[PDB]
DNA sequence: CAGTAC
DNA sequence: GTACTG
């Protein structure tokens, strides 16, 4: 077909973007067929085309809650005093949904440990992760699974899972990254940049050094914000319930 | 880089 | 904006 419109397919695979579209463009391929068949897939690659129309498909909020509670109760049989948390569009009270993202913590601030691993490995059990796309051990004190999952059924389709543990000291601010929007962030941490502050999905921090071009030469302090309110506050804005924060 | 998360 | 792995 036209130019435009097989970049538009191809983009629409998880894990390539508009470089691999375009590069798989100049090979020829003009179809789906043609890259399942032919094309280098990484293993992410080769899973966002075996649920390519899946993907582009949209939930229904109620799904989103029945996602969530099959995530909450296989951690909750690890430790009942576990948090879990659906955010994104969903915490923000969208109709629909494009994922879900699961977001754990524990109160204790301990307990949250040991929990990531084995809460996976349950959910795989079950048959409900189908399929793994990235796993990040390495930021920090959070630990982060992206993946695809899919509710027990006839005629379910697959839906994109984050799952999310974070420790308590660190939920609020880690909260307010995965309930979003996407817009809304970099709203708050540019206007964190202008104040001197910087904030990240694991805390708000003051006195953060830039020098003269603007770069950030030095952290600060981080400030405890054990609540979504308290980010706000001293950043000295009015705070905004989820629902408004779908910009 | 490329793609991804929000 | 901030920040992760492919
Ligand atoms: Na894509």
């Amino acid at each position: 077909s036209e130019s435009v419109p097989v970049l538009e397919l191809f983009s629409n695979i998880w894990g390539a973007g508009t470089k691999t579209a375009q590069m798989w463009y100049q090979q020829g391929f003009r179809s789906l067929e043609d890259i399942r068949s032919q094309a280098s897939l990484t293993t992410q690659q080769a899973i966002g085309l075996k649920h390519y129309s899946d993907f582009l498909e949209r939930m229904p909020r109620e799904e989103a809650t029945e996602i969530e509670q099959t995530v909450q109760k296989a951690a909750q049989a690890f430790n009942s005093g576990l948090l879990c948390v659906a955010c994104g569009s969903y915490r923000r009270g969208k109709a629909t949904c494009g994922d879900v993202d699961v977001l754990i913590t524990h109160p204790d601030g301990r307990s949250h440990r040991g929990i990531f691993s084995r809460l996976l490995d349950s959910l795989r059990q079950e048959g409900f992760l189908t399929d793994d796309l990235v796993s990040q051990e390495e930021n920090g004190q959070q630990q982060k699974y992206l993946g695809v999952c899919r509710l027990p059924g006839p005629g379910r389709r697959h839906r994109r899972l984050d799952i999310i543990v974070v420790p308590y000291s660190e939920f609020a601010c880690a909260l307010l990254y995965f309930t979003g929007s996407a817009h809304f962030n970099r709203s708050m941490r540019a206007l964190a940049k202008t104040k001197g502050m910087s904030l990240s999905e694991h805390a708000l921090s003051t006195a953060v050094v830039r020098n003269t071009h603007g770069c950030k030469v030095g952290p600060g302090r981080v400030l405890p914000t054990p609540t979504e309110k308290d980010v706000f506050r001293l950043l000295g804005l009015p705070y905004r319930e989820p629902a408004e924060r779908d910009w």
